[PDB]
């Protein structure tokens, strides 16, 4: 809507207070005019029809329990926008400041979040497996990164290419979590997963096998569930990314870590310059090697550590 930009305040899913950019026109809308062509957050009102209604609030204060998922979806969309702008010089997910739209309160008891090709969609969870998914910055950044991927490499959501797609979203979801310095870790979804159980998460990049996901190519899933294991076999790439960043010895192969910043620069370059819709793990290796070569030189430590990491997870 057309109106005057302002700043509201609310509480997110985890009970934390934050300021959010809003727009005033009779109501205060969750419409952030300060980032690209806008960040818009919608109420899906527990239905599956999208996007729903642009979130309208009478007083610019968002402390109602119903408000919490919208505050975080709106806020963390902004953070993710900031990350891509400031770190990678990318304007929104299409590189041309496309409006970012999110809908919360999608369906009833819905334990997922997704980028549907036009917008982000967040369920509220069933209260036991998940709480509202937008409360996880790595979730929001995971989904918004699918938008980046779909606009750039275009990795299809099947088989190894889909696992790369999912891994990229976990990687950048984690890099955004670190960028926001909000209890950062190499776990995915810990903030909104199983409120009854502390210390777990949906996926682990540091040790994917913690939750039965593969951490070596020899353990990759070859069946047809999950579009050929796109959320399963991502663990192989997540581990490699984790090793590039943090280093370590994995199945007897030692990796000198080069840090998060360089991991992000390498994978962003691989994503936007070298990967294609049907890239597989081996091509991801080549793309990451070439990106590190581009940025740091063929004889650099960075290239060596990328090689070592993929060697460690069995991706030749
Ligand atoms: N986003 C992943 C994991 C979430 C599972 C929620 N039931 C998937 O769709 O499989
Ligand atoms: C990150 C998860 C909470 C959601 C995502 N759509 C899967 O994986
Ligand atoms: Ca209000
Ligand atoms: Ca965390
Ligand atoms: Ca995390
Ligand atoms: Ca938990
Ligand atoms: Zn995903």
């Amino acid at each position: 809507i057309t109106g005057t930009s302002t700043v509201g305040v609310g509480r997110g899913v985890l009970g934390d207070q934050k300021n959010i950019n809003t727009t005033y026109s009779t109501y205060y809308y969750l419409q952030d005019n300060t980032r690209g062509n806008g960040i818009f957050t919608y109420d899906a009102k527990y239905r599956t029809t999208l996007p729903g209604s642009l979130w309208a609030d009478a007083d610019n204060q968002f402390f109602a329990s119903y408000d919490a998922p919208a505050v975080d979806a709106h806020y963390y969309a902004g953070v993710t926008y900031d990350y891509y702008k400031n770190v990678h010089n990318r304007l929104s997910y299409d590189g041309n400041n496309a409006a970012i739209r999110s809908s919360v309160h999608y369906s009833q008891g819905y334990n997922n979040a997704f980028w549907n090709g036009s917008q982000m969609v967040y369920g509220d969870g069933d209260g036991q497996t998940f709480i509202p998914l937008s409360g996880g910055i790595d979730v929001v950044a995971h989904e918004l990164t699918h938008a980046v991927t779909d606009y750039t490499a275009g990795l299809i959501y099947q088989n190894e290419s889909g696992a790369i797609n999912e891994a990229i979203s976990d990687i950048f979801g984690t890099l955004v979590e670190f960028y926001a310095n909000k209890n950062p870790d190499w776990e995915i979804g810990e903030d909104v997963y199983t409120p009854g159980i502390s210390g777990d998460s949906l996926r682990s990049m540091s040790d994917p096998a913690k939750y039965g996901d593969p951490d070596h190519y020899s353990k990759r899933y070859t069946g047809t569930q999950d579009n050929g294991g796109v959320h399963i076999n991502s663990g192989i790439i997540n581990k490699a990314a984790y090793l590039i960043s943090q280093g370590g010895t994995h199945y007897g192969v030692s990796v000198v870590g080069i840090g998060r910043d360089k991991l992000g620069k390498i994978f962003y370059r691989a994503l936007t310059q070298y990967l294609t819709p049907t890239s597989n793990f081996s091509q991801l290796r080549a793309a990451a090697v070439q990106s590190a070569t581009d940025l740091y030189g063929s004889t650099s430590q960075e290239v060596a550590s990328v090689k070592q990491a993929f060697d460690a997870v069995g991706v030749k």
